[PDB]
This record gives C-alpha cells, sequence and structure tokens, in this order.
C-alpha cells in the first residue's frame, strides 16, 4: 500500500498528478477522471500556496480546475463550487482580462492568469491520500 500513487503528490490527505504531458482544458477534465481523480480545485490557501510553489519551479503553464465558461467573469471550479472572495487575491496582476476570450485558469509565474481553453497545457489532478 501507498498513500499516493507512483509519480504523485501527497499533501495534506490528498494527491496530485503533476503531468508531464500536456492537454487542453476540458481534455485535462477527461484525463484526471480516467485515473480516478480531478482536475484541481483548491479549498484552501495552504494547497493554493503548495501547488503555486510547485508549479512556478516547474516553470511550465499548468491548467486548474476553474473556469468562467458557463458566465464570463463569474469563475467556478469544476466541483460545482464557485470562486471564493479570498481566493481572488491569486490572480496575476492585470488578470483575469479575458483577452482573445480566456475562460480557464491556468497556473502561471507566481499566480494564476486566464487563457484560452483550447491551448494544450500541463494539468494538475487531485485525489484523496490512501491510508495505511
Ligand atoms: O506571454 C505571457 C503569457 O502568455 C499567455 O497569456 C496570455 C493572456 O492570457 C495574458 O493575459 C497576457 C498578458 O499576461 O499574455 C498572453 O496574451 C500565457 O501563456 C501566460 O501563462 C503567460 O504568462
Ligand atoms: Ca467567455
Ligand atoms: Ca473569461
Ligand atoms: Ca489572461
Amino acid at each position: 500500500c501507498h498513500p499516493c500513487p507512483w509519480e504523485w503528490t501527497f499533501f495534506q490527505g490528498n494527491c496530485y498528478f503533476m503531468s508531464n504531458s500536456q492537454r487542453n482544458w476540458h481534455d485535462s477534465i477527461t484525463a484526471c477522471k480516467e485515473v480516478g481523480a480531478q482536475l484541481v480545485v483548491i479549498k484552501s490557501a495552504e494547497e493554493q500556496n503548495f501547488l503555486q510553489l510547485q508549479s512556478s519551479r516547474s516553470n511550465r503553464f499548468t491548467w486548474m480546475g476553474l473556469s468562467d465558461l458557463n458566465q464570463e467573469g463569474t469563475w467556478q471550479w469544476v466541483d460545482g463550487s464557485p470562486l471564493l472572495p479570498s481566493f481572488k487575491q491569486y490572480w496575476n496582476r492585470g488578470e483575469p482580462n479575458n483577452v482573445g476570450e480566456e475562460d480557464c485558469a491556468e497556473f502561471s509565474g507566481n499566480g494564476w492568469n486566464d487563457d484560452k481553453c483550447n491551448l494544450a497545457k500541463f494539468w494538475i489532478c487531485k485525489k484523496s491520500a490512501a491510508s495505511c
């Protein structure tokens, strides 16, 4: 038994998969479901800080499970949950700007950015860690 699958990362009871290949936003959702997970939905500042740190060091644009596809300007997590006021401090300066229609969120540098959902980027899946 192992709390997390090979190549995954453990943090506060959950396992994260930082992909080494790229996919557009929708295909990233599917990629995570296929491994019993979900395109990362952040539920805490602690989690956000942990993820942001790993992603900035990776120097890779990375998708998260957040979008405003349904209603422009209203960002919602893939778990149907709404983006809380306390998390809006994480957007990069000048973001989200919806330039050229950007409805999917990614980790970019030290914060978040909204980008075109059809662009291929790395992605992070999240699932609960096993105990033993
Ligand atoms: O080129 C830097 C920037 O490019 C992409 O983001 C686009 C857009 O979403 C941004 O708002 C603007 C300004 O930040 O730049 C592009 O037009 C992403 O690859 C992003 O991660 C990157 O920083
Ligand atoms: Ca839109
Ligand atoms: Ca948008
Ligand atoms: Ca943007």
